[PDB]
């Protein structure tokens, strides 16, 4: 008996063009990055979004750019929430770090984007109770 339920926001979050995963940063709980690199590697890379239920949970990917943006989130956590958010970061990233995203080599810009999307991440949702 060993179940946890308080305050539903995103956890995982990370930047990986088709197979190969530029910038990770996901909150300190378990092995996300292994279904994760799973369902990339089934990702195709054409503009096309979709939503999946795997693990109880919700995987909101976007494709843009040859980039995909992957989320894992709560089943009862609203869509609209994800798919903002991802898509504040996402358009940060090509913005940003979007040409070294198509040059650039993999896990290179990893920790800039890490730290960003931490705050991302804390401050979308109030899960450690921060204001």
């Amino acid at each position: 008996g060993s179940s946890g339920s308080s305050g539903m926001a995103i956890l995982f979050a990370v930047v990986a063009r088709g197979t190969t995963i530029l910038a990770k940063h996901a909150w300190c709980g378990g092995n996300f990055l292994e279904v994760t690199e799973q369902i990339l590697a089934k990702i195709p890379s054409e503009n096309n979004k979709l939503t999946y239920s795997h693990g109880n949970y919700l995987f909101h990917y976007i494709c843009q750019d040859r980039i995909v943006y992957l989320c894992i989130t709560d089943d009862d956590f609203e869509r609209s929430r994800a798919f903002n958010f991802l898509n504040e970061i996402k358009k940060r990233f090509q913005t940003t770090y979007g040409s070294r995203a198509q040059t650039a080599p993999p896990y290179a810009m990893n920790s800039e984007f890490s730290s960003v999307l931490a705050a991302q991440l804390k401050h979308h949702s109030s899960g450690p109770s921060s204001g």
